[PDB]
C-alpha cells in the first residue's frame, strides 16, 4: 500500500538532486550516501534539523528521468571512506567532502513525461523536472511527485518511520 509512504512524506521537505552521471547515483543506491556542493550541503543541514523528513529526489542529467528518492538520515559528516565518486569536469573531491547518510524510499525510475502536470512554486511554477541541483520543491508538489513513482516493494518503510 501507500499508507506508510504517505506518513513518511507528511510535513516533509523535498529537494531536487541533479547528478551529472549515473555512476554516482548507482553508488548512492549501493552505499546509502550522497554528497553535494557546499552551497547545497548547508541548505540540507538546515533542512534536516527543521523537518521530520528531508527527501532527496534524484535525476541524472540528460536521462529524461528521475532515478528514485531517499530520506536524509543524518547531517553531513566529514572523514572516512573517500567515496569513489566519478568526478565531473569542474569537480574536486574536496567539494564532495561532506557525506550525508540516506535511506532509499524508492529506487525505481520515473520518466519526466509522467510529471508534466506538476509545477514547483519555488521555481516560478516551472515543471518540477526543471531546476538546478539543490532546488527546493514545495510540499504539495513534492508529495505528488513522490506518489507518482512506481511502488518499490523491495523496501520496508517500518524502519524509516522509527528513525523519525
Ligand atoms: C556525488 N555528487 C554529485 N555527482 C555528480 Cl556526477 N554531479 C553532481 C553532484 N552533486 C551535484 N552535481 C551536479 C553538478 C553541480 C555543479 C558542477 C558539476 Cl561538474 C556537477
Amino acid at each position: 500500500g501507500t499508507s506508510k509512504l504517505k506518513y513518511v512524506l507528511q510535513d516533509a521537505r523535498f529537494f531536487l538532486i541533479k547528478s551529472n552521471n549515473h555512476e554516482n547515483v548507482s553508488l548512492a543506491k549501493a552505499k546509502g550516501v550522497w554528497s553535494t556542493l557546499p552551497v547545497n550541503e548547508k541548505k540540507l543541514n538546515l533542512a534536516f534539523r527543521s523537518a521530520r523528513s528531508v527527501i532527496l529526489i534524484f535525476s541524472v542529467r540528460e536521462s529524461g528521468k528521475f532515478q528514485g528518492f531517499a530520506r536524509l538520515s543524518s547531517e553531513s559528516h566529514h572523514g572516512g571512506s573517500p567515496i569513489h565518486w566519478v568526478l565531473p569536469a569542474g569537480m574536486s573531491a574536496k567539494m564532495l567532502g561532506g557525506v550525508f547518510k540516506i535511506d532509499w524510499i524508492c529506487r525505481r525510475e520515473l520518466p519526466f513525461t509522467k510529471s508534466a502536470h506538476l509545477t514547483n512554486p519555488w521555481n516560478e511554477h516551472k515543471p518540477v523536472k526543471i531546476g538546478r541541483d539543490g532546488q527546493e520543491i514545495e510540499l504539495e508538489c513534492g508529495t505528488q511527485l513522490c506518489l507518482l513513482f512506481p511502488p518499490d516493494e523491495s523496501i520496508d518503510l517500518y524502519q524509516v518511520i522509527h528513525k523519525m
